[PDB]
């Protein structure tokens, strides 16, 4: 009923990834990355939960988190607000500037050229 | 650059648009496609001149503010934080995931040809 932040979004990527993982295997592969601690990161798993984002599936053992948000569309949706906050000509203007300012590679100009040509 | 608000960017936008703007300038350019307040406008203009990021000349005895930045490598900045942030591929992901939810219609494929290409 509203939008990630941040931090949201890196324990949301690991969920994704794993496509099911435990509070403790969130907080290693994020702390293999940021040096935040274990309570900040269960705060922000039992928000995510809290929200919806996520659900808690057992089976005896031990607690796993995954997946209520297809990755797909939270994400379309975020880089549409995100044009629409920075930009003003659209998804096509994000292009212009991006690859202006960054010196892609050959093999990275490339593979956007097959994004464009399967569909 | 210290990641800015949507609404600093309102502001910063119409900056750019016009080089130099006195706060007048902007609290009308802003006030025709949002409801805000003239003294929320000033807090506005006010918090992005003391992060840097505009500044003011003194003409006739009322400033004109401009900027202090590069737009589009701020821009830029922006766009790889945003990336970062939520895709783990890269500028790729995000064009491949943006040319798979949008419809996009056979020339808008076309005219991104033309940025990457010409």
């Amino acid at each position: 009923t509203y939008e990630i932040s941040s931090a949201e979004w890196e324990v949301m990527n690991i969920i994704w990834m794993k496509k099911y993982a435990s509070a403790n295997n969130i907080i290693e592969e994020i702390q293999m990355q940021k040096d935040w601690s274990p309570k900040t990161i269960r705060t922000l798993i039992t928000r995510l939960y809290k929200k919806g984002f996520i659900d808690r599936k057992k089976d005896n053992k031990i607690f796993q988190y995954y997946s209520l948000v297809e990755e797909s569309d939270i994400k379309y949706k975020t880089s549409k607000n995100f044009i629409n906050k920075v930009y003003k000509g659209g998804f096509n203007s994000l292009v212009l500037n991006f690859v202006e300012k960054e010196d892609l590679s050959q093999d990275e100009i490339e593979e956007l050229r097959n994004i464009l040509n399967k569909k």
